[PDB]
């Protein structure tokens, strides 16, 4: 499944930060849309693991669903 | 009591808010964030190690500017 999250990013540095923590987690295929403040992820990790990883950044995060 | 200074690569207000949230979550800290100068000052008993690790959770590039 491809999980979609709303992540409050407001500059390229914000997106870069999200990319860095997801890479640290590893085993992820993702794309970040800055203007629409959305991050889509595909991985063997649980939704909870992904959510916690994103929330640890200090940014506002919410789960939108999956495709 | 110790007063630490860190360099944090923040590039927008949202970046600063995220740093604030991770420090608020850690607790036991008195901090000041200087966005334009990419500097975060922290007065805390928490070890330099703990503070560095906490700031790194933001996914931003962090370095130590000393006591
Ligand atoms: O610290 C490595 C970590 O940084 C990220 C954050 O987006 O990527 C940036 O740094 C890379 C250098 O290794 C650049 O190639 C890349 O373009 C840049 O965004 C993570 O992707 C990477 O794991
Ligand atoms: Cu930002």
């Amino acid at each position: 499944p491809k999980h979609e999250f709303s992540v409050d990013m407001t500059c390229g540095g914000c997106a870069e930060a999200v990319s860095r923590v997801l890479n640290k987690l590893g085993g992820v295929k993702y794309d970040i849309d800055l203007p629409n403040k959305k991050v889509c992820i595909e991985s063997e990790h649980s939704m909870d693991t992904l959510l916690a990883t994103l929330k640890k950044t200090g940014k506002t995060v919410s789960y939108l669903g999956l495709e």
